[PDB]
DNA sequence: GGTAGATCCGGAC
DNA sequence: CGTCCGGATCTAC
């Protein structure tokens, strides 16, 4: 899921497990756990401790108990679920957390792709993968003046610069061609090529996409006509991921 | 120290 | 039906 899809999971998910007691902690695919690296000991240190709440970094998932935090990243197809131990588990069941009423969050994933990362609370910030993280996109702390700052100093396209973590949070690249398209910038244009008016417009026209999601003019549209202008969206590989755009709205 | 390339994964061509 | 593809490491020029 998207940055806007992960906090509708943030808001919906916590009054369905908040005041919860881990009682066990049930680890089918192990590869998931990538701190501690021992899964035995990422399930141990879990029992016991009571869901305190849940918070959001970009597209990560910081589940917070009594002493620790848990990271976690969905990636494309993971999902949580409530429910009850009684039931069948859904396929593609891979970390599964029972708690003392009976109920349990599931984590299910058909490509075996996110990650779960257990700190102590106070050094989740400061360790992988948050660590080093960028603002918020929807944050005061990403500005334009952030965003110029950053394009100047790359030899990089501009839409590798988006896709860069460090940069801003999960901004994902479906928000990344939106963002270009609706800003008239091509993705493959250099960052430090960008006019102090076009750093503006983008920073501009990143708030809104992903702000209008979280309360398509390209991406998967290729052959078919552009909405604005009519040109058919051409698709090519830009900073390595499928990239969408109109040749003509954008410069 | 910036950055491309390697790495994980399975459903879909 | 070997290859393609997302995000975010981690590795190593
Ligand atoms: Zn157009």
């Amino acid at each position: 899921p998207e940055l806007p899809e992960v906090e509708t999971i943030r808001r919906t998910l916590l009054p369905l497990i908040v005041g919860k007691t881990i009682e066990d902690v049930r680890i089918f695919w192990p590869n998931i756990i990538r701190h501690p690296r021992d899964s035995e000991a990422f399930a141990a240190r879990m029992i016991g401790q009571t869901v305190r709440g849940l918070e959001r970094r970009g597209k990560f998932l910081k589940f917070l108990l009594d002493r620790d935090a848990l990271i976690s990243h969905l990636r494309m197809e993971g999902r949580y679920a409530v429910a009850s131990a009684l039931e069948p588990l859904e396929p593609h069941t891979h970390v599964v957390f029972c708690f003392t009423d009976g109920s349990e969050l599931r984590y299910r994933d058909v490509r075996k792709f996110g990650t779960m990362h257990v700190y102590a609370k106070e050094e989740a910030d400061r360790r992988p993968p948050l660590a080093e993280l960028g603002p918020e996109p929807l944050s005061p702390a990403f500005s334009p003046a952030v965003l110029a700052e950053r394009a100047v100093k790359t030899k990089r396209s501009v839409k590798a610069l988006l896709l860069d973590c460090t940069v801003v949070a999960g901004f994902g690249n479906i928000y990344v061609d939106e963002s270009l398209f609706r800003a008239g910038i091509l993705p493959g244009r250099p960052a430090a090529s960008l006019s102090s008016k076009e750093i503006e417009r983008l920073h501009e026209e990143m708030v809104a996409t992903i702000g209008e999601a979280v309360m398509l003019y390209v991406y998967g549209r290729q052959g078919n006509p552009c909405k604005r202008c009519g040109t058919p969206i051409e698709k090519t590989v830009v900073a390595g991921r499928g990239t969408h755009y109109c040749p003509r709205c954008q410069r």
